[PDB]
This record gives structure tokens, sequence and C-alpha cells, in this order.
């Protein structure tokens, strides 16, 4: 024991995570613009993504290939305050979902370093 | 009479504790390797040290803390190129030299620590690399 994946709360807890975190991804004005109208294929992948990324099975891979994250997102311009905006929600959502303690701590420090890796374009 | 396991063929912890820390060094230099790690590499360096020594035959330091290492996992959301797997390799092979880690054991944990390389290689290679 015990994955990311396990502690957090398995696949329960990552289809309400990413749900909560697509609503404020599609309330928050910095986001909204960029993503779909429609984030239902958005969370799906996300979900994916946070289940393979913690330890979970190989859902993204196993569908999309190589993440090559990065590279994804290019197309859009990623900054900075979007960078800021992204862990707000992601922040929002682990509150309303009940994610605390430790692995509160360990998912968020990574996803804020990956979403710094993910910033394309200066503020 | 006990073979050595590979963490005591290298000299145990003082050689990873020395070894990691060049490393880090030279990933820290590294214009392919350091925008994508930590500013302050000294808790990568940590957890690679605790994964080395458990990789190469001593004690599970790093699943006992961290969990399973699943290290294709954890690093898909970095940008691993193949030009970044040689990188890598080329600043372990460089900390490798100035360790002083050579012989049968140098070459057993350096191909094997090509294959995770390798594996955890996640980007298309660039133009040119065809
Ligand atoms: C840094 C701020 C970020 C912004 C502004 C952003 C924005 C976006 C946008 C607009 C898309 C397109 C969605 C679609 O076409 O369906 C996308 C895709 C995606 N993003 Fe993010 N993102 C950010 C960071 C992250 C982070 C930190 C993760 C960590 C898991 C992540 C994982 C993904 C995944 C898995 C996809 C699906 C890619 C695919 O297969 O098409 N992103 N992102
Ligand atoms: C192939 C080129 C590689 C690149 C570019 C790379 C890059 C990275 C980066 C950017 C991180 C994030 C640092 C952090 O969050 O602390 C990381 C974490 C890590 N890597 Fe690598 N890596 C590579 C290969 C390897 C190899 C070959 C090994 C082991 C032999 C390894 C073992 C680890 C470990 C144990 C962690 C810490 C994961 C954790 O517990 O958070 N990586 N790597
Ligand atoms: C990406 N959200
Ligand atoms: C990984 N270093």
């Amino acid at each position: 024991p015990m994955t990311p994946f396990e502690a957090i709360g398995g696949e329960q807890c990552i289809e309400i995570l990413v749900d909560t975190f697509a609503s404020y991804v599609s309330k928050h004005p910095d986001l909204s613009p960029i993503f779909p109208d429609d984030l239902t294929e958005t969370a799906r992948k996300q979900k994916q993504f946070l289940t393979q990324y913690l330890g979970g099975p190989n859902l993204y891979t196993e569908e999309h290939g190589h993440p090559m994250l990065r590279a994804r997102h290019l197309p859009f311009e990623i900054t900075p305050k979007r960078a800021e905006a992204w862990l707000s929600c992601m922040e929002q959502a682990m509150d309303d979902t009940g994610v605390h303690g430790h692995i509160r701590e360990f998912v968020f420090e990574r996803l804020a370093l990956t979403a710094q890796h993910m910033v394309n374009t200066p503020n």
C-alpha cells in the first residue's frame, strides 16, 4: 500500500473531484474562453489522466497514446495567470469533495508543478 | 556465501548519496533538463537516493515512504522526450565517472537505468530524430 489513487479515494472520488473542477473551470472568467463550451469530453479525459497519473489503471494512455501533456496544451494560450486560475479551481474542487490531509498536499503540489509546465505564454 | 546486493556492490549509502548529489548537480545545469525540474532539487535528490537504494537491492526506503514507485505514471505530466532521456543518462554517466563507479556494477546499473529512462519517455521525438 498505498497508491495516491487509493489514498485520494479511488474512482468515486476522482469522478466527483473532476465533475466539480469542470464546473468551476466553466465559471472562471480566465478559463471558460479557452475550454470547450461542453466540458463533458474534457472531464472524461481529465478523469482518465488523473486516474493513471495517481496510480490507478492506465486509462489515459490506453486510449490516447503517449500523454505528451504539454504538447497537447500548446494550441492554447496558457499564461501564468491562467495557471493560477486552474489551480484555484482545483483547490475549490478538492475543498468541495473533501480532499484534505497529506493526500491533498501530495496531489496539489504535483498539479501545481504540472500547471507551471503547461505555461506557454507570458502574462 | 551471500553475493552482495547491487546496492552493496556500488558502495552502499555513502556512494548513493555522493552519486545522486553529483547527478542532481549535472541535472540542474543541463539545459535540456533543468527547466522541467524544480528550482531546488533537494527534495528530488532525497527521493532519487531513496529510489535508487531500493532499485539496487537496498532497503525499501522509497516504497515505505511514498508508495509504489510507478515511475512511468509519476512522469506522465512531464515532457520526457527521447532527447531528455539521453540527457538524463548522460548526466548519470558523468556522475558515475565523478563518483568512481566502474566495472560490472557500473554496466549493470547503467543498463537497468537506461531501460527505465526509455520507459519514462512520453513525448514523440523531434524533427530529424525521425
Ligand atoms: C495550467 C493550466 C491549464 C490550462 C489553462 C489547461 C487547459 C486545457 C484545455 C483548454 C484543454 C483542452 C480540452 C479539450 O480539448 O477537451 C486541456 C486538455 C487537457 N488537460 Fe489541461 N490545462 C491546464 C493544466 C493541466 C494540468 C495541470 C493537467 C494535469 C492533469 C492537465 C491535464 C489535461 C488533459 C488530460 C487534457 C486532455 C488532453 C487530450 O487528450 O485531448 N491540464 N487543458
Ligand atoms: C528519462 C528522463 C527523465 C526525466 C526528464 C525525469 C524528470 C523528472 C521530473 C521533472 C520529476 C519531478 C520532480 C519532483 O516532482 O520531485 C521527476 C521525478 C522522479 N523521477 Fe524522474 N525523470 C527521468 C527519468 C527517471 C529515471 C530513469 C528514474 C529512476 C531510475 C527516475 C526516478 C524519479 C523519481 C523517484 C521521482 C520522484 C517521484 C516522486 O516521488 O514524486 N526518473 N523526474
Ligand atoms: C485541463 N484541464
Ligand atoms: C528523476 N530524476
